[PDB]
């Protein structure tokens, strides 16, 4: 029996879109514990979907996140993709992010922490933050900080994260649209 | 925030091996992949020679094909096909697998059953791919299937002691293609 539905536990508390997202994440890296570890804010789904339908900017921290995105479907919706790290410092670019853009972070906790601090001071206002940095020593604290934020978000409790996972999360939302 | 600092010392490994491991950790964040990824002795060399020559690439399922860098692959002359289109018959996956071209690259990211059948056809000397990337999802038969791959004479890459599977199959092949170009 090679059925993903019957391998994973029952997820009947979550919506059909949420369930689809969790399935895609498991398919990406093989770790079934992901269904437990992923955290979504209350209406992350709707906030993401409203933004993508408006043809919002999509901004990634590093290029490998950008390269794993399905840019064909994003372009169809009218979304531009741009990267922070190729003064023209990455923080100068983050500070100019348009209201209602999607911010996807697959590598650096320092980028996630800087973004939370800008958000707290209301210097930027993304529609959604996908905060999935690699497990450097300051990654847990950055993700905790994101979970206190009023900005809609998707993140991961524990060590998992990365370029594929941040990209897969966004591809799953575009797929259901 | 440097990957080199986060991971153990990798100096005893080849430059291409280190690049591959970097890419897999960057993809899913699991540092244990450094020890869990197993490469057969002929694996890298056999994969590079086949890709240089523009070999056929075959995946078990479509999601794996979709995560490949098909631009770079098409630049080399490599075609990309799938065994299962919708995850006696005329065009079941078993028949497609039997007809796999000699010297092709086989990338399995989902189905243990496909890996089991592949290993059988190799023992019996009916097929001879250049490389088998065997990284199925952890269904009940997955442990058995990867055990048979570990003792196969075919050049191979697999995962043992981690939960790694799925699109890590594509990341693996993408990384080998990056070191050619």
């Amino acid at each position: 029996q090679e059925s993903l539905k019957h391998l994973l536990p029952d997820l009947s508390a979550y919506s059909e879109i949420t369930i689809h997202l969790l399935h895609q994440l498991v398919l990406a890296c093989g770790d079934v514990s992901l269904v437990n570890a992923v955290r979504l804010s209350q209406g992350a789904i709707a906030s993401a979907r409203d933004a993508l339908k408006a043809g919002c900017p999509v901004v990634t921290d590093v290029p490998v996140v950008a390269a794993a995105l399905d840019q064909t479907r994003l372009a169809h919706l009218g979304c531009t993709v741009k990267t922070l790290i190729d003064h023209d410092h990455w923080q100068q670019r983050l500070q100019q992010i348009p209201q209602g853009s999607v911010l996807a972070i697959g590598y650096a906790p320092s980028v996630l922490l800087t973004a939370c601090k800008l958000i707290e001071q209301q210097h930027i206002q993304p529609a959604l933050v996908i905060g999935m940095p690699i497990g450097f020593s300051h990654a847990p604290g950055a993700k905790r900080r994101l979970m206190t934020s009023p900005i809609p978000h998707i993140t991961i409790q524990g060590s998992l994260g990365g370029g594929l996972l941040a990209a897969v999360t966004l591809n799953a939302l575009v797929e259901t649209l």
